[PDB]
């Protein structure tokens, strides 16, 4: 309401297109802004790839220990962990951690490959009840974020509801859900995004995304002090192909929607 006016002003100031969905699990309420529009997920899609592997591991519990070769031919444009393991192997657990905690693009590609490709990550989403998410490309091209292009997009509403299912619901088994949350709480890449708009005492598990057109995203499960958890998706994209990242916009959106909680 007033929060709606504040998000609209933030969007206006920012010069881009802002998408927000907050779920407050205390009362099952939502704050939504462009929450049914599509946005390029960029690296926030790494959550869904890792979750698809975790789901597969429920019925193949040795899956996370399976070794995957890292070759020079696997390197792409952002390989902080994988580059250190070239000519060796990483387990699917290590690749999941690398994708979620360091945003490693080789790791993402290995997760995608294992489950069967981008369309298999999408099928996992569908099987959960998310009929909006679509993963269509591998790294690095899934981050082009061209205006009007539906590839590799979802909506804030759908991603918030799915993140809630994965982290606070029981889409995943007890061990797998705990593992996803632990991985997201150990993210090294999120302190300037949603977390920067929340009090220091609050605990956050998040995954950021960056891409073309200044696309700057974050999805988070939040444990506020002495309150039930929140789910927050903040997606942002800009009109210029070479626009700079705007993590401050995500921090501001997070501050706006959590004011009073
Ligand atoms: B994600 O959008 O893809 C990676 C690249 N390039 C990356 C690095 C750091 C944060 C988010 C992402
Ligand atoms: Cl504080
Ligand atoms: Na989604
Ligand atoms: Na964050």
């Amino acid at each position: 309401a007033d929060v709606q006016q504040k998000l609209a002003e933030l969007e206006r100031q920012s010069g881009g297109r802002l998408g927000v969905a907050l779920i407050n699990t205390a009362d099952n309420s939502q704050i939504l802004y462009r929450a049914d529009e599509r946005f390029a997920m960029c690296s926030t899609s790494k959550v869904m790839a890792a979750a698809a592997v975790l789901k597969k591991s429920e019925s193949e519990p040795n899956l996370l220990n399976q070794r995957v070769e890292i070759k020079k031919s696997d390197l792409v444009n952002y390989n902080p962990i994988a580059e250190k393991h070239v000519n060796g192997t990483m387990s699917l657990a290590e690749l999941s951690a690398a994708a979620l905690q360091y945003s490693d693009n080789v790791a993402m590609n290995k997760l995608i490959a294992h489950v069967g490709g981008p369309a298999s990550v999408t099928a996992f989403a569908r099987q959960l009840g998310d009929e909006t998410f679509r993963l269509d490309r591998t790294e690095p091209t899934l981050n082009t974020a061209i205006p009007g292009d539906p590839r590799d997009t979802t909506s804030p509403r759908a991603m918030a509801q799915t993140l809630r299912n994965l982290t606070l619901g029981k889409a995943l088994g007890d061990s797998q859900r705990a593992q996803l949350v632990t991985w997201m709480k150990g993210n090294t890449t999120g302190a300037a995004s949603i977390q920067a708009g929340l009090p220091a005492s609050w605990v956050v598990g998040d995954k950021t995304g960056s891409g073309g057109y200044g696309t700057t995203n974050d999805i988070a499960v939040i444990w506020p002090k002495d309150r039930a958890p929140l789910i927050l998706v903040t997606y942002f994209t800009q009109p210029q192909p070479k626009a700079e990242s705007r993590r401050d916009v995500l921090a501001s959106a997070a501050k706006i929607v959590t004011d009073g909680l």
